[PDB]
């Protein structure tokens, strides 16, 4: 059993997609770690994800 100290996208399959979805719609390789990182990003990452 891990916790989010190891990372919050293993913590769920919807947390894994975010950020995967993200980059993709963003068109930024980079924003896929975005999402990975503190939740402060992760909300950020769903606003996009709104319309998906």
């Amino acid at each position: 059993t891990d916790d989010e100290s190891s990372n919050k996208c293993a913590k769920t399959k919807r947390r894994e997609n975010v950020c995967r979805v993200c980059g993709n719609r963003s068109g930024n390789d980079e924003y896929y770690s975005e999402c990975c990182e503190s939740d402060y990003r992760y909300h950020r990452c769903l606003d996009l994800l709104r319309n998906f």
